[PDB]
């Protein structure tokens, strides 16, 4: 006969199949506490330290399971805490439901106690933004927004004031549409749009196929087109890992997360086959001002020919339309373009192993980078921050369809590697994950590593400790006229950080003390987290988009101060390897 | 002739006497690092670790000085990290000034990296908000935003696409305003509303004068009022200290966060004069529902008659206006309502001493107080967070005109006492100054304890670690139905988060090593910050709103068990005080 | 090599096949009216009299062909007059690209005349929502605007400083990628979960199918459907004449805009095949409170199990599946149930062919719609407006699939009559196209007749003067206790503001006016518009949500009053042909 609203509310959620969700309580969001504590076996609370990791955990819950984060903050200011992983959601369009408190409707527009008008707050962020004022339609709401997230790849956000969840409502006034879910219709490529495509890059001399994370399920294709037609392959940093970074023609990224091969080979590239792929710098960079045809694959309406003149565009999924590439062609023989560039990558591959590789001295980036790949499981799942460790985790792991990694990547919020890391240790208790950190993004979410000690939940934190937001030091280096500020700061050890919340941790700085302290932590994670901090030098990693090495193009005393600056004595500009085999630069 | 726009708008900041401002450096932003590098003798860049404590500083600025606070946020997720000390500011109506990095014009609206319209997201908090889009303009549209954040009390918030600050402009295009600034002009009350308003005042039998912020600049008219006329006084909780807390008639504030004598006395008034006040609690606690008459003197339109029916209200100065009382009266004698409220008094804070004094046993929450009186000099000012630590502050600090205290009055954000405490010690590097925090709210903004150390701050912090949202977890046992959820959690050792940032820290747990910590604390800040954090007991602080003492109105069994719980075996009701005077309840 | 800006603009227009566009000038929009002005060969410029009327056209020239609709206005009130028909295009989910005018960028934020920050505006109404600051990118935004309103199905709006305009770029600083634009090749319907529906549907007892605007491809195969299995057809009112209305058990549409046989066997109906349906009263009327099993085929997951709890949601194209159900269904003999409804259907037919065919006396909304019905050609287009027209034109004209109708569905602004008409011609000049607007809906866009004649619209426009806001009066018997209020007013003689604006006109009162005054409208507008003011009752239409003719419900003396009101002595309710049939009610 009766339900209390915020009974119903809960189980609208659990038939949606949400298992946990994240938030900290206040007076404003008191009636869904007391609903979720009346549930506490069949759907899980994370109480997270601050707010904004709740939204971020969220996000990174539907980035890797395809499944809607569920988070929520009191009224006024735990609401407002949850925006950069809300801004998150949205710029990497992944379904996030965000519950908000409200005062209850008796005193709503009273001006009382951290009560205001919160509908305005989230309009720019959600897809679907409302303030509940009934109690009896407040679990179709909630089944609205879920539905909407989802359908739409974006945040709903609901104000719910704190009296309606503790009204009684009938339990036939409510019902859940989860049975009724189906994922968007995949669309299916036309065959003369796929013959014209196919010819225009068979005839190509310099041909590369450039994919993004829209062909997540076409990795055997994308690995059997490069090797049976001889076309090398790049993709955009979100995309490592598609395709095993072994792989001999996987070129890497371009622009700056970026590795040498691939920014030189996409300047001289024909023919690009742009596929899932919605690169943010092609127009800003002039990726494609040398390129002849431009041909697209994509999924959305919305995409095609935005990022270039695009001469034939196929809306289709990418899987379906390069299977049927690939059953209209026959192995072709190798020509000069596939060995340059195969002895290009050879010879970047080389470059950063002799980084790896050193065996004593102060600790770099590289080395610490080589210590995680050597106590790594072939399934291992990375949370990664924001800076420097984007481009020096795109170049050092090796990743294969089997890893995950996942950070911020278009709104780019620090502070995401500590809540990514949480959600895969939730989500897969099974596999090894890291939270790869830069020390300015881990201090900016450090409250949180007590929530994996409470929870218990054995992540590996490698925190990169450079005493500089080394990214933005960088730039200024570049482009500042005046002295660098605000990039150099002040030492926080972390292993004490680590000690406060009662983690186990350990600080190294020097490249021996790496094979024994990652054996121990690689155990101790066995079973709690551990945290690892790495003081690294201040050395600024290769700039793969401003390369002084050919000396047609760069002074004699340029190239000579790139390559002691970079270690890059051995690098040859990929000039070399087309003068080898007869084509031109 | 020429000048970089970049500079020129630095220019405008000094000429409006901004000496410091917060944020944090990115790409979009760093053509003001530029100017404010070659600028760096004149103001002053304090670089935050998270940039909500730059904009939650940067309102303490204003709360603290009267002079506009300022603050910056890259693009992005930077500017989206200002949000909760920008709704601080507009809650609590002080000017600051928030600059929003945002992309070059050339690549706006192109769907390049973290590039986006950032113009809505702060269309709801701000009252000046606006993207510049023109170098020549730049300097007037900051001296633009600064005047109208001074005229309407209020957040203005400019996007700046990162090229237009290295464009040179003509030192002509360009002037400040500042010289030209005033506050507005405070209206006079009119005489015959004066008199009218007085004879109500002395008519009345048992009236309170109870009074907000807005009567900061009249303390000595409000005692003088109170000791001539017999009437005792009764503040905001913001408002506590404009009257020196040892005066007699003083009954603290209403509500929760409020001290018993104040409740029980607003529950028997017939007359209440409503001074500067703009108390959130009034219709929704029904505090004037006994009320005879109300008699209102505020500064604001808006405000009169907002709060009660009101009889006759005076649109004027509230010194000026109590000036003009005070000069229309004589000396009147003792009353029995006087002398039943000041007994009230004297029972109220011998209980309150009796907490404080224990010498020996667990650490509760009353002695750190009490500690805390004990090395404070005459004029400290107390930068407090948000939780129970808010009550208990109210109940014990000793303050008087001399002192100043801050926290986030309406939007009532947790962690801003750390940010308080850093623009504190910036504006009064000569006072003592004081952090009060809940260990819930210490971690939210626990990575800036660095910037004090950084930046040589020398505060106290003092942290009041209960393993729990105590404020939240006393709410739950008021409302909620079934246990307690997301209210009790881990320990973290604050003395190891300050070894970690290199701060000097200790922990205590028991009364007695109260004393030797406190003393050693006030030797090291007088060079140094120092941390201590104090694990204190989980007891609720009596609820003045939910008192049984009362035998007419509480059972035997409910008085006993109230009166054990508390420690309040001996407070007595007004009723007893109101009985010996002759006067019924 | 170069190009102005704004001439680039006008051919990424062009590209995307715009012909026409509407709006007002103004000095801020004065540089793309020069660029249009040197276009005037290859894109028609229809200069409107209020900005309304140019958005409301825009939005239903997408209605009628399914391609984006342009309106532009100039800065300030130039744009805000536009809100009424975008917010119909949203509502209605039609493609719509607005153009708003703004001050040159060296005087945007400088608060000088009409200028303002026109972004937060547009904000709520817009799926795409900029301000273009740079002249070169100006292309690009316009085609990347046009590209997301047609893959969302929404409004998308761009503010242009009126200098960039006049700026010259180079000829590839621009490209339109109309050229890429497709419709997706969608799956067929998973052949399993057609199986499940089909075999649900054919063991219902009293079935119905109900479509709406989804099911548009879909007119064949619903008929087919409907006659071998013997199962009547509802639709939604905008989607009347999908099954041309002479179809015997075609049942109209439900709740207050529809036909009293769809209502009474809603009631009764056991399974509901939802197709292509997003019925806006289907929660708030309890619409399907006693259907036992509900069927649904929608292409949007959004909408799946939205409207009522749904046991089989099949997401699909509307078209595709129903063929599939039908390639595997045969005969079914006639049922009882069928039988019942063809009976009912017969008898509310001849009740509106006896309002229809009173052929003297004082002149009824009935008799006009059926002089309409007999000039109409077989293709002719209808713009409706808001009021008792879209009830008394839903119940009388009867519509094949060769015509068109359009009003506004779910925002329902009233004033679109004209605009539509207007559109319509615009895209069919050999099409005879009606405009049906009741007196006060009329009156809000009176001044654009002008713009029929201006441009040589040939419209037939009737307006039915009924002195009243006649929709509203009849809510306000039935809700309000006191006297009717603002829904009674003055006289307006429309045949004079037609003559005023230079157009032929009549006005006519009495039933036998009728045949002469439609045959000389119907010569008339093979060449010039022409208006018929028509004065009719205000006799309230038979209210088919408030039916009082079955015995079983209501009392003899109810029945009596309504039959006599209504002149309804002749119509049975549908219970009468149950029990013929053999069914209980
Ligand atoms: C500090 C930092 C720096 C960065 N620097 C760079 C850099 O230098 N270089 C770089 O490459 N990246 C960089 N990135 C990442 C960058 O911001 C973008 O997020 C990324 O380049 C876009 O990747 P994507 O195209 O794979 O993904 P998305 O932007 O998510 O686009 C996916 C595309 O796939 C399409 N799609 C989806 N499903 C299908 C399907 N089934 N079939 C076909 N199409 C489909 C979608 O419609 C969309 O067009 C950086 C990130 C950070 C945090
Ligand atoms: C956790 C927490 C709990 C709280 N609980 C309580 C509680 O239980 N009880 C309580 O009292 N407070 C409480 N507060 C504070 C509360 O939210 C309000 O901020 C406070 O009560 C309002 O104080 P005010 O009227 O002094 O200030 P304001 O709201 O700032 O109002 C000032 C008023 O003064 C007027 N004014 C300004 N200048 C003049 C002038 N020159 N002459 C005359 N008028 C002028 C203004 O127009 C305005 O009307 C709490 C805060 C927190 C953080
Ligand atoms: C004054 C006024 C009063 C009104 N009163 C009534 C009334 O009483 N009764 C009434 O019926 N209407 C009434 N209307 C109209 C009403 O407001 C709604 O607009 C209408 O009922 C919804 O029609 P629809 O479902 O056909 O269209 P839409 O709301 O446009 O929905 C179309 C649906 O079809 C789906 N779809 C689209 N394409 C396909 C495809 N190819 N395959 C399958 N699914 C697809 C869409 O996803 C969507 O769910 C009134 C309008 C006015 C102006
Ligand atoms: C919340 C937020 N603030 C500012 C930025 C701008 N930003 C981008 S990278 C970076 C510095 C990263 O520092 P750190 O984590 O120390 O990494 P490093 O480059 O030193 O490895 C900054 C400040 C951002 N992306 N997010
Ligand atoms: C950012 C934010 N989140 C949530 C709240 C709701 N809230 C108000 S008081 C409180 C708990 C305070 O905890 P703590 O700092 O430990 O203080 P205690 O009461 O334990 O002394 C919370 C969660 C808030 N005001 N601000
Ligand atoms: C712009 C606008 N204002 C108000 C309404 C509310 N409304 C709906 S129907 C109606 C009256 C319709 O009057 P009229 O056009 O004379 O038609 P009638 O019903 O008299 O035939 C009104 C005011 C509306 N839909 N649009
Ligand atoms: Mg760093
Ligand atoms: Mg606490
Ligand atoms: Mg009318
Ligand atoms: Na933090």
């Amino acid at each position: 006969t009766n339900i209390l609203a915020g009974a119903a509310v809960i189980k609208v959620l659990e038939a949606w199949g949400v298992d946990h969700l994240y938030g900290i309580p206040g007076g404003s969001i008191n009636s869904i506490m007391d609903a979720l504590s009346a549930e506490r076996d069949r759907i899980h609370y994370i109480q997270v330290r601050h707010e904004e990791v709740g939204a971020m955990a969220a996000a990174a819950d539907a980035k890797l399971t395809g499944k809607i984060g569920v988070c929520f903050g009191s009224a006024g200011p735990g609401g407002t805490h949850l925006m950069n992983g809300l801004y998150d959601a949205r710029e990497d369009h992944v379904p996030v439901l965000a519950l908000i408190g409200q005062f209850g409707t008796t005193g709503m527009n009273m001006d009382t106690f951290q009560e205001m008008n919160e509908n305005p707050i989230y309009a720019d962020v959600a897809d679907y933004n409302v303030t509940a004022v009934n109690a009896a339609t407040l679990p179709h709401v909630i089944d609205e927004a879920i539905r909407r997230a989802y359908a739409h790849q974006g945040v709903a956000v609901v104000q719910i004031p704190v009296d309606l969840p503790w009204q009684q409502i009938s339990a036939e006034d409510w019902y859940a549409s989860a049975n009724n879910y189906q994922t968007p219709l995949l669309p299916e490529p036309d065959v003369q749009a796929v013959t014209r495509l196919t010819q225009t890059l068979l005839a190509a001399e310099r041909p590369l196929i450039y994919y993004g994370i829209g062909a997540r399920k076409a990795g055997k294709e994308l690995e059997q087109l490069s090797k049976t037609l001889k076309i090398p392959l790049m993709s955009t940093y979100p995309a490592k890992g598609i395709v095993a970074d072994r792989y001999p023609a996987y070129l890497g990224s371009a622009n700056r997360v970026a590795q040498k091969p691939a920014n030189e080979a996409l300047a001289q590239a024909d023919v690009v086959l742009f596929v899932g792929n919605n690169y943010p710098f092609a127009e800003v960079s002039k990726a494609f001002k040398n390129t002849r045809y431009f041909l697209q694959i994509d999924i959305d309406p919305a995409k095609l020919g935005k990022r270039h003149k695009t001469d034939i565009a196929v809306l289709a999924d990418a899987q379906k339309t390069l299977a049927a590439i690939l059953a209209q062609v026959s192995e072709r023989e190798s020509t000069p373009w596939w060995q340059a560039n195969l002895a290009n990558v050879k010879n970047w591959r080389a470059y950063l192993a002799s980084l790896e590789d050193k065996q004593e001295g102060p600790l770099q980036a590289y080395q610490v980078l080589r210590a995680v790949n050597k106590i790594a499981e072939p399934d291992a799942i990375y949370s990664i921050d924001v800076g420097d460790i984007n481009l020096n985790a795109n170049r050092h792991l090796k990743l294969t369809p089997s890893n995950r990694h996942i950070t911020s990547n278009l709104f780019a919020t620090m502070g995401v590697g500590i809540p990514g890391a949480i959600a895969a240790k939730l989500n897969y208790p099974e596999r090894q994950v890291f939270n790869l950190a830069g020390d300015g993004g881990a201090s900016m979410t450090m409250q949180d590593l007590v929530t994996q000690v409470q929870y218990h939940l054995p992540v590996i934190n490698v925190v990169f400790t450079n005493c500089q937001y080394g990214f933005i030091k960088d730039e200024q280096e570049d482009t500042n006229q005046n002295d660098f500020i605000g990039v150099e700061f002040n030492d926080i050890d972390f292993s004490k950080i680590a000690d406060g919340v009662h983690m186990q941790a350990f600080r190294v700085n020097k490249i021996e003390q790496l094979p024994d302290v990652f054996e121990q932590a690689k155990a101790i994670a066995q079973h709690e987290p551990v945290l690892i901090d790495a003081v690294i030098t201040g050395d600024r990693p290769l700039p793969a988009e401003k390369l002084r090495l050919d000396s047609a193009m760069s002074s004699a005393a340029d190239i000579e101060a790139f390559k002691q600056r970079y270690e890059a004595q051995d690098l040859q500009p990929l000039s070399t390897y087309l003068k080898q085999f007869g084509l031109d630069d």
